[PDB]
């Protein structure tokens, strides 16, 4: 029998994978291909949402940071305008007892307590001649934590925070996926800037950042989808896909519609793809990996940006004394995440969750917060009581006054949030993978292929894409398989334009 | 004034490496393309010369380990039959004090002298020692060999070897190029080996390879160059690239025909090349370049193999008791190498340097020997004379005994032998090949890009592949810029029939 | 009441340890003093037994190697004929799957099996790459034996034997006590004996040694004890010490005499010591002091001494075919340790336990075997069959054939063999010795003092000479306190004749 | 021909060496014995010196730390009044940039400025790291100070300071010697005080001392002198020894008296001894020895004692505005070292060099500063400006203000005051001791033995008394070849009276 429709390239999911696969096809214009998702908005965890009272919400605010001059030139083509970024410095720090401690915390140990600044200095002191003499390489993250920063670090700040994020201990995480993530403090340096009471907070990717003025991250996405012609693509309860049948080659929709491929893309989450291709033996294989529940909590706040706050951006919290594990001050990215200052809106409560003193609808100006709550088997969350849980514990932190009046709240529960890195995880994967691919599907993104080390926006775009021209020009998948080769580097190869465009474009201008 | 012809990609040199650039380009057939060279029989170096009594001699002995399916599709395209090839083994060892020590050297100490053995063991122990305490990295080739081997090793084998072979002394070389060409011993394996006097003869690229059965590895590629369009193909005096004008992208060659590109693929010598477009900057940076001169010489003797040269494939000669680094049964790789039995062949001397008994021509069978000997201005050599103490060399490493017949005698020298892994390299390359680029120049190959630890002729072969594929794809050039990535990794992505090919051809068949 | 004997210095016990107190005092002959002791020959642990057939035993062959220049002046005076010694050179070997190692074992690996030296390599090559980094130091002795030498060595030979000879697991040993016992293999020596097969037997304080012409080494004993005052000395029944009152510091003998004292200088076994005194303090810290019972058996075989045996005097056996840990071919030391040639003697049994074939008294020569085997609550022994379990093992080690013709057996069991270097001993030791001694008491030697370290019968002897030197010259107790300091080096500061005798002879002179 | 005296032990010299000696002698009460001296006054190098103005001065502020119970029954027995001592808590300090840092310097970093502070930490984090991987020994001096503390320390402190006070350079210097002189410190625990601003002035052998209340520490040694019989001594002009005759054992003084030994303990300076004898090779050997003469300064001030000074017992000076490389704040020892306030003296200077504003003799109270300048052929001194150029130095180094008046001045030179251990000390030594041991001499002492690790009183005093009961009971001399063994112990077995004493004393009682 026939399927209603046909193509070479079938990708599944309009997230930024599936964006990057469906750009690369649509820039060749090779093979005939076609791109389906459930929602009716692209843009999958990179998208943004909207309270009834104004404010804009990312999936636990995302910054760009890109490794891929491919990515830019998309970037640049989706928003070409000036005013369409605002660029900005970034500000981080870490709340450990009652201070703002700059990031990297592990390199700033000179704005600690004494007590706690000698407990750090013997740690690394300890680690550093271990490390002068060791052979061997870490086993687990617990264990390169160790080695590169010492117990008294280990202690006061990463294993507490790392379970407070990951939702598992550091102890069943593999340590190979920190590249680029976790600083190594150098001893020298850091006990200099113990003793010169200075700071350092230049590490990082994230260096100088840029933001969409308009519509949070997901405008972006919406803005790049906006790039592909529409009869291509397949948005919404039309486009969501039920069945996989890797056998005969076809995937079946909500609507019935049967859909014919030579080579498919699947960037949803790689066990619901089992699932949906009813294989035993892959389903099995997949509920080996672990992965991490996001609960995304908003906060819209009456009044002009704190002093207290400053240009702060995101801020880590190690500490027990509130449930999130990182915070954003979004109203900083831009001022239009949140309505004007003459907007009217009444009082929801004070910071301490009582009554207001009026219920009146009242001006601005205003500022946004932004949480994030992890969630496991090993670390669950109360959902009913987790709002007043993240807005207690933004007292407790000195972010918000009893005081202060709260606008708008917001609350959101990602089922895959976060790809856990365990130990099991590559033991899992380096059969999943292969299996799949030896079935013609390319199963990529941050729950397609499960790589945190390579599970940013730009990563997964870039996922999608070398998919792609790995399945048309042979290309190898170096963002996939090589996580510390493309981001120890500055990939300026592959470009919107190539060679094979402009030589085209001269082919048939005579 | 406009060119008598026009390209998109311009081909420079019919060697492998430009080959392999008109290969990828013909498979895509996507811009217009064309490839020229001064000779009229394609392959380069990797070509075969032929004496006049009908002796084969590559140009030191070409054997395959191919990192590249694309390489190996090449190939067995180009000799398609069974029997077009033949397989052999890897039969390697090292001329040391009247022995024959199985390849690698480092690995094999019992086969040597007790008190050798000793002094070996002992370097080994302390080098051993140090590693265990070691921090820093080896900052000259020399170094890297003392580290990783010992004393012992190091003047008995290494260092005279070494500088028998580049030319230069081992303390003027990096040591970032020998990946897989230096294998580093292990101490607790080499002892025990000591012990049992057993060997260890697996290690090395070369494990098993293949020879084409005809015509040497030269047919190789004058098969691989008949599978291009002839009428894209400039081969002999009129394809002779005299002068190279970057600035308006056109191409001079000796007849006078001019040809403009829109990107130039150049393989020939970067300082030839920096000598053609007469760009004073290039050249005085080009001449900080090194490289060594490289002696061919062929020896064709009367009679059955010997039992005492045996299923010998190479042998190196670290010694002073002879000229020559390596010598090559090239007899061995295939019965076409030499005459027929029933030919019939004067004697032109005896291995001693004699007239022979009888100036007849008597019938066979035959054997074949070919030996390499460096030359630099660190290193020069005699020609006149070379050949004789070639031969006499032959006769000290019992290789010929003096009563034996030569029947011919073959002897080239190569001005290009060795591009030289000096330590200035590097720093000479990082400004050539990134200035040559920006005027759209991808220079690439043995010569083209200096790169001895990537000067394969699999190596180059996808060296302009990964050009052209960089200039249309915008693929990055992992061959050229990570030699250690490409090396340890099996290439299989890259096909010559690739899924563009594929679908295109689906979608002429409707 | 009043003593029936008073004394300033009363010394307990007539071995080597007490003989030196006597000694020294009767060389000061400053205050009065009298040596008891239950045995009516002096020699203690160092004397000789006899069989009814001729043959004499030491108690495990004593072998005279002196650190002591005063030791030696004692037994020139003793034995000073020329012919009242026996010089020898120290053959000693290692019975290793049926092979004679040259001692000590782990300097020669090359007398092993292949196989066998390889692991052992293996194991010194793992132990001296972790040495070069090693900071601390080794708990046990299991640990500084594995650091030193390697797991090969410790499996194959180490760990065996030690707990053949020490009753206890190489795990419940301290490693402080090993200075000049134990040898400390260098890899590359080990390593260049194995490759050139020669030996290194040259290591250890027995380089070259002496032996009493007759009687044994209790003659030493005997010979020393006969230069003493007789009325000084109290040996037999009337002079065994049963009580022990130190409040008022008397000793009550076997038959009621009572001895007072000033000092006490007791060489009996310190928990025996305590349970004289009736402390249960010092009862109960004895008694967590650990000790093996030593079972000292005798063969006296007819027949010339074989080729087979040659010039051995004695041999360790680490393996389990056998129940002892020692051998020692007695006869080798002196004509006089077993009957003359024209002995007539009858044959008790064949080597394999059988009837003689004839039992008839027939000449000689013999030759003499003597065994030890160790006893502990780890390690249980059966005396009924012990002895022809130890004749067995001389089988199975190819000692004695099954024809060969056994003349005489010895056995006697030695309750305190060995003072266990446990780990909890100085635990115990530094509690009992400062208690005894703030009791006006030194318990020094083997028993006395408990430590093997310094438990020879030269160390013993100058405990007791120490021991005396400090309770009148106030003399510091080196060879008790440091073992190390002692043993290594060459103590010839204190003579039989000191500086105070020679001025008081020119004293007396006018 | 006969000597006018003749003694079995003749003692040269009345210092603390010889004085031992004689102590012993006199205790056994053996061998005859005499002991004389060309100084009428016994002490040698730690007698008192006044000055017309009645302020006491020691030889550079002695202070007593005993390792030696014997030494401590000499003192209890010639000062046995509790009032005879005052016991002082160990106050020093070294002079840093306008710093008071408490001793020892290089674990009290805190108290530095944090440019320096920096520096410091980085050096020994550097040495640290070093030395976790180091497996030889220090060669010098210099390289010790950088293993154990680093360039910073070694730099700021170490190196000028050890030049200040030895006269030489620290690379010239052995440092086999430091054993209890030098501290070295523990990284943590120096960068934990430097965190805390904490302090640690516990360590050295100093920690808790006392002083003589009356005629400084030359009253000691006047008082212990005073125990022997007058008629065994021989002190002043007659007992000058002149002429020493070894091969006939005799001793030539002053008057011409002869004094016959059998043995001999010398304690003047050892090359003077060779000069003494007359013995070529060993005046060439002793001449190889160097040394470093003392100029010791006294400074009577008046004025109560100043809040700037406090309870400071002495203070180290390592910067350049000063000649003396220590001071001492005698009148805190004793306030008898100084005039009572009652008493009335004309001030001859003010600090700063002038007249003072009144030359009427008024009251006191009064202090009094000792300051010690060493002098060598490397670093020369100008005796006519060293008086003045020490009290500028107390004006620059805040002890002095300018106004303080000047009450009395002393100043004497010691040719001998140092015995600097060299590199090519223990060459000359290990010659020139045993050699005179074989001419039966023992010389002993700080410049009779020439070893500054064991050069202190008490040292000295059990140099003697050690030699002279080798001579008479064979004992080792601990404290002359093992400094680290007699420092790092508590000398508690001889006594003043011994056994031999009681037991002879109990044998005369009956």
């Amino acid at each position: 029998t026939h399927p209603d429709i046909s193509v070479d390239v079938l990708v599944i999911g309009a997230g930024p994978t599936g964006l990057g696969a469906a750009k690369r096809l649509n820039q060749i214009d090779g093979p005939s291909w076609m791109i389906v998702d459930s929602n009716e908005t692209p843009g999958g965890l990179a998208s943004t949402d909207v309270t009834p009272e104004g404010f804009l919400y990312d999936v636990g605010g995302h910054v760009i940071f890109s490794h891929y001059k491919y990515f830019d030139d998309c970037l640049d083509e989706a928003l070409p305008k000036e005013d369409d970024w605002y660029t900005h410095q970034r500000i981080s720090y870490v709340r450990c007892q009652g201070q703002w401690v700059p990031y990297p915390f592990q390199n700033n140990i000179s704005m600690l307590p004494k007590e706690e600044q000698v407990k750090c200095i013997d740690g690394m002191i300890d680690a550093a001649l271990e490390a002068r003499v060791a052979n061997t390489k870490p086993k687990t993250f617990d264990e390169w934590i160790v080695r590169m920063m010492g117990t008294g670090i280990a202690d006061l700040f990463m294993r507490p925070y790392n379970f407070k994020v990951w939702a598992v201990p550091t102890t069943k995480m593999q340590c190979a996926w920190l590249g680029e993530r976790v600083a190594a403090p150098n001893l020298k340096a850091v006990t200099t800037n113990v003793i010169l009471g200075k700071t350092a907070g230049n590490w990082g990717p994230n260096a100088t950042f840029r933001f969409p003025a308009r519509g949070g991250t997901g405008g972006i996405w919406i803005a790049v989808a906006n790039t592909l012609p529409k009869e291509k693509t397949r948005f919404g309860e039309k486009g969501k896909v039920t069945k996989v049948n890797a056998n005969n080659k076809t995937v079946t929709l909500q609507d019935g519609t049967t859909i014919g491929y030579k080579k498919l893309v699947s960037t949803m989450a790689v066990d619901f793809l089992a699932e949906a291709m009813n294989d035993q033996e892959l389903v099995g294989l997949t509920k080996q990996l672990f992965y991490s529940s996001t609960h995304v909590i908003g906060v819209g706040v009456r009044g002009s940006r704190p002093e207290r706050i400053g240009d702060k951006c995101w801020l880590y919290f190690p500490e027990d004394n509130c449930p999130f594990y990182k915070a954003t001050i979004f109203s900083n990215y831009s001022p239009y995440n949140q309505p004007e200052a003459s907007k009217k809106l009444p009082t929801m409560q004070l910071a301490d969750g009582s009554r207001p003193q009026s219920t009146e609808a009242k001006e601005g100006p205003y500022w946004s917060i932004m949480l994030e709550v992890s969630e496991s088997s090993m670390k669950p969350v109360n959902q009913e009581t987790i709002l007043a849980d993240c807005i207690q514990g933004l007292v407790n932190t000195e972010m918000l006054k009893p005081t202060d009046e709260i606008v708008s709240t917001y609350h959101r529960r990602f089922d895959h949030g976060y790809p856990t890195p365990t130990l099991e995880r590559e033991g899992a994967l380096t059969q999943i993978l292969p299996k799949l691919q030896d079935k013609d599907i390319w199963s990529r993104g941050r729950f397609g292929s499960w790589r945190y080390e390579v599970g940013n926006q730009d990563h997964s775009f870039m996922l999608g894409v070398e998919a792609v021209d790995n399945i048309v020009n042979g290309a190898v998948e170096l963002t996939l398989n090589y996580p510390d080769f493309v981001n120890g580097r500055q990939n300026t190869e592959r470009r919107l334009v190539d060679g094979a465009q402009v030589f085209a474009k001269s082919k048939a201008q005579l």
